[PDB]
């Protein structure tokens, strides 16, 4: 689908057997999700934004269905205000910007 | 133009007679730029993202030529790590997400 930007580009995702809403964020290099249990091992990581830095758990090879499009990649879980789908996953579903 | 997301969607912008590179950020509702000298009056405002909040200077009806497309709107000026073109201006140049 084509999405206009007059409202927040939120989409439904299926991850870890849970349904959530996430923001397709072209300004984010990485996918960051609010707290959950992504099954398997992780490695501590620190990520930064406009306001400073937050501590997240880095989970690799996580399956995520973004509006029915399947993708596996690194997913960081931590105190983000909002779920954000980053460019690591957006490339996999073939998402593009169009003026 | 159509832009794939395998790299950061960086574009050149012209603002206040200054040439800069900015990030097409669908996750940003408003435009926020690193410190610069933008002519006119301003009003303090606080905006938040990952890691917390920053205090920015709000400017209204500012002209910006983004990748050859002109747009007028509010631009927030403050300690952002990266220049970001938000949805307030992305809609004027006709930007859409397509996957
Ligand atoms: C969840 C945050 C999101 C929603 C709550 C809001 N943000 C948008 C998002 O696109 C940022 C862009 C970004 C890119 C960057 F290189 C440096 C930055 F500081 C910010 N990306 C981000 O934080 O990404 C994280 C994960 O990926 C990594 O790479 C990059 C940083 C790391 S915002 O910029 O705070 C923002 C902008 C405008 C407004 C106006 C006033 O409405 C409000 C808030």
């Amino acid at each position: 689908p084509q999405i206009t930007l007059w409202k927040r580009p939120l989409v439904t995702i299926k991850i870890g057997g849970q349904l959530k809403e996430a923001l397709l964020d072209t300004g984010a290099d990485d996918t960051v999700l609010e707290e959950m249990n992504l099954p398997g091992r992780w490695k501590p990581k620190m990520i930064g934004g406009i306001g400073g830095f937050i501590k997240v758990r880095q989970y690799d090879q996580i399956l995520i269905e973004i509006c029915g499009h399947k993708a596996i990649g690194t997913v960081l879980v931590g105190p983000t205000p909002v779920n954000i789908i980053g460019r690591n996953l957006l490339t996999q579903i073939g998402c593009t910007l169009n003026f």
